[PDB]
């Protein structure tokens, strides 16, 4: 409870298909993270705290979420695009 955001951050990225499957992507499958590598970076700590209020994250998972966000710091946020068959085991 406390919805506010004054900074203009509407960066549209619809046309996205990640052939950019890094080592962090292999590690995301290994730890079975409920969000993609890209979305860990695009969610700030304040907003991400809402996600950990629902689902607890283990010591290994938090270490990966820490490392990924420092590497690919750019905001290439994939928006609503009909869904897609992502190459993943779940």
């Amino acid at each position: 409870m406390g919805h506010h955001h004054h900074h203009h951050s509407h960066m549209k990225h619809s046309s996205r298909l990640e052939a950019h499957l890094t080592r962090d992507e292999l590690r995301a499958k290994a730890l079975h993270i409920p969000f993609p590598v890209e979305k860990i970076i695009n969610l700030p700590v304040v907003d991400f705290n809402e996600m950990m209020s629902k689902e607890q994250f283990n010591e290994a998972q938090l270490a990966l979420i820490r490392d990924i966000r420092r590497r690919g710091k750019n905001k290439v946020a994939a928006q609503n695009c009909r869904k897609r068959k992502l190459e993943n085991i779940v």
